[PDB]
DNA sequence: CCAGAACAGAGTGTTCTG
DNA sequence: TCAGAACACTCTGTTCTG
């Protein structure tokens, strides 16, 4: 029930993981797409739904860590 | 040689409420200090702030904006 | 149930004006 | 001079469709 990327409530298992619709979108849009991410932290950057606009290299990055994949 | 945000480091275009900066985080100070926000920094609240960086941590660049002295008063 | 499309909002940064 | 209004853009998030 919770997003493991953002601890959001999960709309269910998507690429591979559960996840928000949020991250759901954000991941493919990351992937496929050209963005500039740069940390402006540590990159530790904590992710949250308040907080996971802050930081998207830091999302990005729990996405993969995560094991989110598009061919899943 | 160009002015300098003091903020943002961008190029500055002039002393906006009291402070030497840009303009987006001349606009951006107003819209902070009037408006109802959530920032709450993901990092340590060192977070760097630059033109490219700078729309990352709101909580961090509203920070830098108080520290430089910045206000409505005058 | 889930991927992607369609739709819509938040936050931002610019130009224009006196 | 600098402060304000308002438009357009990017990134984002939810509803809809197959
Ligand atoms: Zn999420
Ligand atoms: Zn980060
Ligand atoms: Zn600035
Ligand atoms: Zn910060």
């Amino acid at each position: 029930k919770i997003c493991l990327v953002c601890g959001d409530e999960a709309s269910g298992c998507h690429y591979g993981v559960l996840t928000c619709g949020s991250c759901k979108v954000f991941f493919k849009r990351a992937v496929e797409g050209q963005h500039n991410y740069l940390c402006a932290g540590r990159n530790d950057c904590i992710i949250d739904k308040i907080r996971r606009k802050n930081c998207p290299a830091c999302r990005f990055r729990k996405c993969l860590q995560a094991g989110m994949n598009l061919e899943a």
